């Protein structure tokens, strides 16, 4: 029974994730490590017209006082559903091939981002920016697919000052406020997994909210803190049950994830070797049939050819 | 482990779907069959303000030429997320309580609609109405939750004329009587039923794609996706959309469809639905506390998001 290692490189854009990944795939053998790359093609052409460009234009207009929140919200919600579609189909066709958690893997699968990037992280950041409702953020949360065994997610670390300079180097605009928001979000996320793996329970700690490594963070330091918003609160001050249930889904999805932190404050070859060492402590899985491996290989290869830049 | 029967009452709206169900929960014991009703309060207040009204005003403005198809699509996409949220959250918290396939069940759970109504059927109809992109529809399709065992879906049969009449007699808040939408939504559901049969008799969309004892691929939902937006310059579907179609195939193939004839009295419908249950597939729950956890979920849902 052959084995599989899946690794999702995620976190805020502009750190160097894409390069580092490509650098890592390059060191490997042709037929034992594949890359599912960033689907910019879907973003700029196939899915719609310059989705990246559309998003930053609308945020800028909202800030400039040129459209209202409600208007910006519907534009952001649409574009983001679109942004995330390739991650979602990929997860869906792959799911049946994944077995139980399990010596060198017969195949390593590297992903540019994980479904929560588009179904949770960026939405949450847009909400912080005032360009998306928390209800819609939670509707995205409710559609996060089941976390499969051996979900290794690598997030980035990088000083803000250096992050600002590197990013200043699609259709994007330099939105420091966005950068700050997405940085905060991925920060809460890493805390949240830690919070949940240390047996934390958002229901039991909900009142404490108001005005891989380490100890259990405070609930105020996790994603749960974002959804203490008046839109989601009943008169009695509690969360409406429907929203509570989506927080439950959030906990169920995150708690079983293996989070790793990668330092991007170094050269491109540095990040690569850092990442390589980091893989040996990652959870592998068995596949479900013998032919899962070449099948998985074709899908990843098919994807890159079509959607990678 | 104790057994569970899940029954999703679905199909196009305006046929009798709600009245019918209400008569059935009346018959069975209040603590032997539970009901998850239409989340009108979420659609009208909690998720956003008057979502139904927003949907229909927007189609109308697109029809009157007051806004662009592009503008319509974004609003439509956004609002349909809002419509589907309670369905999606419910399935997600219920899933771990569902076990394998299984004598009368320990609990019978009846829903007003299944998640594919908001993630496939309604969006597809809006696509036929020019107010949603086919990409968006496929993006919803990709997010369809996995099909758990015992997924029994009841769809309705009713001649269009009777259907028009009943829908006219019970519009929802903000809804606009629209015969194009009605024909769009009826067709989507007819294709749905045909799609399941096609799949279940071993149809393979990839094989029969060229053609664009089972239905013809041209009478399934796969025909809706020959759209030019999804095709490469040589006529092939991009692989990304092809995979969404594999997902659609996997999800639909293992659902169990039952057709309810609505062309009768509300009490006739109730009896019919009841007899329809002998062929439905039961499952085991997964934990001794699943049954009461499910009951409390249902009543909590009803209490909060019911009208
Ligand atoms: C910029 O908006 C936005 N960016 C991304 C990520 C990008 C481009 O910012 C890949 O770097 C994602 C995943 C997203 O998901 C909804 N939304
Ligand atoms: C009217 O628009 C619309 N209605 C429905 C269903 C209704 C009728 O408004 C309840 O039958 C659904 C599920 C939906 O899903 C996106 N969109």
């Amino acid at each position: 029974m052959p084995t599989l290692l899946r690794v999702y490189i995620d976190g805020p854009h502009g750190m160097g994730k894409t390069t580092t990944t490509q650098l890592l795939v390059a060191l490997g053998s042709r037929d034992d490590i594949v890359y599912v790359p960033e689907p910019m093609t879907y973003w700029r052409v196939l899915g719609a017209s310059e989705t990246i460009a559309n998003i930053y234009t609308t945020q800028h207009r909202l800030d400039q006082g040129e459209i209202s929140a409600g208007d910006a919200a519907v534009v952001m919600t649409s574009a983001q559903i679109t942004m995330g579609m390739p991650y979602a189909v990929t997860d869906a066709v792959l799911a049946p091939h994944i077995g139980g958690e399990a010596p060198p893997p017969a195949l390593t699968l590297i992903f540019d981002r994980h479904p929560i990037a588009a179904l949770l992280c960026y939405p949450a950041a847009r909400y912080l920016m005032g360009s998306m409702t928390p209800q819609a953020v939670l509707a995205f949360v409710a559609l996060i697919p089941p976390t499969l065994p051996g979900t290794n997610i690598v997030l980035g670390a990088l000083p803000e000052d250096r992050h600002i300079d590197r990013l200043a180097k699609p259709g994007e605009r330099l939105d420091l406020a966005m950068l700050a928001a997405i940085r905060r979000v991925y920060g809460l996320l890493a805390n949240t997994v830690r919070y949940l793996q240390c047996g934390g329970s958002w229901r039991e700690d909900w009142g404490q909210l108001s005005g891989n490594a380490g100890p259990r963070p405070h609930i105020g330091d996790t994603l749960f803190t974002l959804f203490r918003a008046p839109e989601l609160l009943a008169p009695n001050g509690d969360l409406y049950n429907v929203f509570a249930w989506a927080l439950d889904v959030l906990a169920k999805r995150l708690r079983s994830m293996h989070v790793f932190i990668l330092d991007y404050d170094q050269s491109p070859a540095g990040c690569r070797d850092a990442l390589l060492q980091l893989t040996s402590g990652m959870v592998q899985t068995h596949v479900t049939t013998p032919g899962s491996i070449p099948t998985i290989c074709d899908l990843a290869r098919t994807f890159a050819r079509e959607m990678g830049e």
